[PDB]
């Protein structure tokens, strides 16, 4: 899989992209990897962010569909206009399809003043493709038009950052140790359940329900850890008496101001692992994974953003999560896979990690319903 190792790039809390073409001849944009939704959907017009954008009058190949969408979301907005045309993968399997394909028209708060990329490319399934579930998602028509096999894996690494996105299979050279899979819990998001958390090795000890309140869910779009509202303040009650070992303001847990220290050195020791159990494959059966404070602190481009956060939407495993592991989206399977990623990064104490089996009962009643 070489050709597709180290195809993804990126800028500090800008999302991860990679290279693709659309339309006779090609023409190359450099589209985002979101895992947290399912339309692949690029700029056409010359927005002053925009360093590229699809221009469909140059293209033999593109078909107007003639009908629009509107995707509003919490604080902003993309509109445009369906139509298909040829979609290929430069650093990715050897194929070209032609895939629906959303020519952005108007948006708010959508591109990112600095950013490099001039689409978005999503990965998950029909049921929250806009406006409605017969906009087949460009995987399913990959997979459909062509051998391709119905999966791919995710590495994000994480100013410039780098990743993998192998199309078609898995890379073992991306990975060490062993993959273990949850499974996608349906088929709309990448959703799983949570079944346990620990921080510290010492459960959080709240019903296993609150996790996955009303979701959990994998996205590669997402930057945080994102954490249901309850099990957010208890984890950080507990992420707050854990690191005991010095004090900071309220703003800060919350989101709202920035954490200093001396570019001398790097403490981390006071701030706690934390784990989260995932259902397993087999009844009664879950695994683990585990993040060290590498992974939920961030620096800003020496003061850096705890990557924990909240939600009203539910959990969202983001990229703090993410950079941890080489992720396995099994679509044949229904599953997901976890392994500990041979790119993260580790001091010599501590480690992330991915371990079961373990005994958990009444593993389905952590969904919401
Ligand atoms: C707020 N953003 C998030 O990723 C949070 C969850 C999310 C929201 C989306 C909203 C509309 C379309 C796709 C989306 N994909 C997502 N993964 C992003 C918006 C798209 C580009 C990067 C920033």
């Amino acid at each position: 899989f070489v050709e597709m190792v180290d195809n993804l790039r990126g800028k500090s809390g800008q999302g991860y992209y990679v290279e693709m073409t659309v339309g006779s001849p090609p023409q190359t944009l450099n589209i985002l990897v979101d895992t947290g939704s399912s339309n692949f959907a690029v700029g056409a017009a010359p927005h002053p962010f925009l360093h590229r954008y699809y221009q469909r009058q140059l293209s033999s190949t593109y078909r107007d569909l003639r009908k629009g969408v509107y995707v509003p979301y919490t604080q902003g907005k993309w509109e445009g206009e369906l139509g298909t045309d040829l979609v290929s993968i430069p650093h990715g399997p050897n194929v070209t399809v032609r895939a629906n394909i959303a020519a952005i028209t108007e948006s708010d708060k959508f591109f990112i003043n600095g950013s490099n990329w001039e689409g978005i490319l999503g990965l998950a399934y029909a049921e929250i493709a806009r406006p409605d579930d017969s906009l087949e998602p460009f995987f399913d028509s990959l997979v459909k038009q062509t051998h391709v096999p119905n999966l791919f894996s995710l590495q994000l690494c994480g100013a410039s950052v780098g990743g993998s996105m192998i199309i078609g299979g898995i890379d073992h050279s991306l990975y060490t140790g062993s993959l273990w899979y949850t499974p996608i819990r349906r088929e709309w998001y990448y959703e799983v359940i949570i079944v346990r958390v620990e921080i510290n090795g010492q459960d959080l000890k709240m019903d296993c329900k609150e996790y996955n309140y009303d979701k959990s869910i994998v996205d590669s779009g997402t930057t945080n850890l994102r954490l249901p509202k309850k099990v957010f303040e208890a984890a950080v009650k507990s992420i707050k008496a854990a690191s005991s070992t010095e004090k900071f303001p309220d703003g800060f847990w919350l989101g709202e101001q920035l954490v200093c220290w001396q570019a001398g050195t790097t403490p981390w020791n006071i701030f706690p692992v934390i784990s989260l159990y995932l259902m397993g494959e087999v009844t009664n059966q879950s695994f683990r994974i585990t993040i060290l404070p590498q992974q939920y602190l961030r620096p800003v481009e020496d003061c850096y953003k705890f990557a924990i956060s909240q939600s009203s939407t539910g959990t969202v495993m983001g990229a703090v999560i993410m950079e941890g592991f080489y992720v396995v989206f099994d679509r044949a399977r229904k599953r997901i896979g976890f392994a500990v990623s041979a790119c993260h990064v580790h001091d010599e104490f501590r480690t992330a990690a991915v371990e079961g089996p373990f005994v958990t009962l009444d593993m389905e009643d952590c969904g919401y319903n």
